[PDB]
């Protein structure tokens, strides 16, 4: 079991995005803001967070500034780019991996097992 959070905007891009990783079997949110996620977020407390990189994307500027907040904090999640890398080098040193073109969705959910969580 493993819950991934997801920020995009448009029924229709997310609704793709989420049929892939339903399909696999695995539970994705689609949130429009930020704040959003930081309210769930906190309750569910995710392995694996993704983010749009779009130009229609902004709210997920307020979701990094949180990991700033607390970066440093035991079983460090999972930030995933969509689409085109960030220009600035401080969202691709915290950037997990950035996705664009990659050979099924498997190679996903690889990242999300690449964790190994002992219980």
């Amino acid at each position: 079991a493993g819950h991934i959070l997801l920020l995009e905007e448009e029924d229709e891009a997310a609704t793709v995005v989420c049929e892939m990783l339903t399909a696999a079997g695995f539970k994705v949110i689609w949130l429009v803001d930020g704040s959003t996620a930081l309210d769930q977020l906190d309750l569910l407390q995710p392995i694996v967070i993704l983010m749009a990189w779009p130009p229609p994307d902004q709210s997920c500027l307020l979701l990094l500034q949180h990991l700033r907040e607390h970066q440093a904090d035991p079983h460090p999640p999972l930030v995933l780019f969509l689409g085109e890398p960030p220009v600035d080098p401080l969202l691709t040193a915290q950037a997990s991996a950035i996705l664009s073109k990659p050979l099924d969705p498997q190679l996903l959910l690889t990242t999300l097992q690449g964790l190994c969580p002992p219980n």
